[PDB]
């Protein structure tokens, strides 16, 4: 390729010429020039092919001037913001750790020492300082996110966590970098054990303290403080079962968390008198939907159940009212979506709990009517408007498929809700268990459930045998959804679907013929690749064998 070979000597090979050499403009200049040469894909691949990370790392990063480390750590930076996550994994094998862990320690000398104080320092030198610490900030959380071993070596990293505590607790940097702090930690306080213990027994900077402060007053950053001691709870399995210091646990940042969502409005999300607050809004909201999943735990292990308490008295109310807002922007359709995210987690986590024999019935309980008011007030209006965003439609179906799961036979039939889903699913077919086509499938054979009304449980179950005789497009974790929707309907000879249905529509010599059909299908599933899917297609097919000798023998 001629036009690489030249692209390659005008404007690649001059800038690292200037890269190197004794002075030192051309660095910041070399790195500012790579800052918009990095972006374009072609120019960005001929600078790694003409070496230039090994450059930085034992040239520009190690140079005596600071001028010279701040466009050396720019350059890491963006390259690492424009390339795949194995970049990262790259420089983590080059040891980039010890270099940041190297330059977080001179940055945290430069901010406490008294020779000279750093507020007694030039604005034009406390600025390059600054410059340092965001590339270093945002490197740490690429790496983090790159592997599950960097973050864990990240977490090794004394220095580094020093430096984010003390950013913190001093609080006098700039608002840019406090706020990049507050992420970076966020990011490496995510299920780390290490970085969570780091926190709650920093007794230097008393960083724990400062957050707890922070989360539960009125400060306009209490969300963010929020977003880390959450991450830090789940981390510590500080919770509702196992409090934590002073009882610490998710409830007590609900309120905080609840009460950034009533300053959303149809109207104003975002503003430039009032700038990202949209920003408290959706952390606000992605935390919620992380207390919706991690507090599994609580269930399992509602005066001893304060998380769950505050959930359902506090912050669903807010996450319905938001989830059905009238779009009249971007911001608010990805707040919609951010609402239904929550309500999702929430949702899902409940109706995983075993109900039948009168079992965990105080969370039923407590729950129940909350499920039939998001059915009415959030799954209803979203399917009535024929919105073909399938993003969209996944998470409200999926929404459903758990509401749906806790009534049954008692969801509303208030505008034939399964018809949509149906209609839906094929619609869907047209444009693993995680799929659309599943979530479909296990929402209407929920609802089916008797005392659905029978025409109801007639076309669901039409519609779910026929997935069975006409299977060519539906892939495996479809039909086994089908098939395990199908035992939970039909399983009952005392119940009129049986006799109503079950039998006078033949779906015994369709489950019958299936057999064959789904032998060949289980074993198709490579164990290797998908161990989840082949061990619930083996207890399905065996299941399938079990239902039909069972309807035979108590054939009518």
């Amino acid at each position: 390729d001629p036009e690489l070979a030249k692209l390659r000597e005008d404007k690649i090979l001059p800038v690292l010429k200037d890269l190197k050499s004794p002075d030192a403009k051309s660095r910041t200049t070399a790195a500012g020039a790579i800052a918009n040469i990095v972006q374009d894909a072609k120019c960005r691949k001929l600078l790694l092919r003409e070496q230039v990370v090994h450059i930085v790392l034992t040239e520009t990063l190690t140079d005596n001037n600071i001028d010279s480390r701040a466009a050396g750590w720019e350059i890491l930076k963006v390259l690492a913001q424009e390339e795949e996550a194995d970049f990262c994994v790259h420089l983590y094998r080059l040891d980039v750790l010890t270099a940041i862990e190297h330059a977080a320690k001179a940055v945290l000398e430069t901010l406490t020492t008294s020779e000279p104080p750093f507020s007694k320092l030039l604005k034009a030198q406390q600025r390059l300082v600054w410059d340092i610490t965001g590339s270093l900030l945002v490197l740490i959380g690429l790496l983090a996110l790159a592997r599950d071993e960097i973050h864990e070596a990240v977490a090794t990293k004394q220095t580094i966590l020093r430096l984010l505590f003390r950013l913190i607790s001093a609080d006098i940097a700039p608002q840019d970098i406090y706020e990049e702090a507050i992420s970076c930690l966020t990011t490496l306080s995510e299920d780390n054990l290490k970085v969570g213990q780091a926190i709650t027994d920093d007794q230097e900077t008393h960083v724990y303290d400062v957050l707890l402060k922070l989360a539960t007053g009125t400060d306009p950053r209490a969300v963010m403080a929020c977003g880390v001691l959450h991450n830090v709870f789940t981390s510590l399995q500080w919770m509702d079962h196992s409090p934590g210091k002073d009882g610490a646990c998710d409830a007590i940042l609900i309120p905080t968390l609840t009460r950034a969502l009533e300053h959303v409005v149809p109207g104003g999300a975002k503003f430039n008198g009032d700038a990202r607050y949209a920003n408290i809004t959706l952390l606000a909201l992605v935390t919620l939907a992380s207390i919706g999943t991690d507090f599994q735990e609580t269930l399992v292990k509602l005066e001893d159940l304060p998380t769950l308490r505050e959930l359902i008295q506090t912050a669903v109310p807010q996450l319905i009212r938001l989830s059905n807002l009238p779009i009249d922007s971007d911001e608010s359709l990805t707040i919609q979506s951010h609402a239904l995210s929550a309500l999702n987690n929430i949702s899902w986590t409940i109706s995983c709990l075993e109900f039948a024999n009168g079992e965990n019935a105080n969370i039923h309980n407590a729950w129940y009517p909350t499920a039939k008011k998001i059915w009415r007030k959030t799954i209803l209006p979203i399917l009535e408007a024929d919105s073909a965003d399938l993003k969209l439609a996944t998470q409200v179906t999926s929404l459903a498929w758990a509401v749906a799961r806790v009534l049954h036979g008692e969801t509303p039939t208030d505008g034939n809700p399964h018809r949509k889903f149906i209609s839906l699913y094929h619609s869907s077919k047209q444009q693993p268990f995680q799929g659309l086509g599943v979530k479909c499938i296990g929402v209407v054979g929920s609802l089916a459930h008797d005392p659905a009304p029978i025409e109801v449980n007639r076309e669901v179950g039409v519609f779910l045998v026929t997935l069975l005789r006409q299977s060519n497009n539906v892939p495996p974790a479809e039909i086994v959804e089908a098939l395990n929707q199908l035992f939970d309907i039909y399983g009952d000879e005392e119940l009129a679907c049986d006799k109503e249905v079950f039998w006078k529509d033949g779906f015994l010599k369709h489950l019958e013929e299936f057999l064959p059909k789904m032998r060949t299908l289980t074993k198709g599933i490579d164990k290797r690749t998908q161990p989840e899917l082949r061990t619930r297609a083996d207890e399905a097919l065996l299941n399938l064998g079990r239902f039909v000798q069972y309807k035979k023998k108590h054939a009518p």
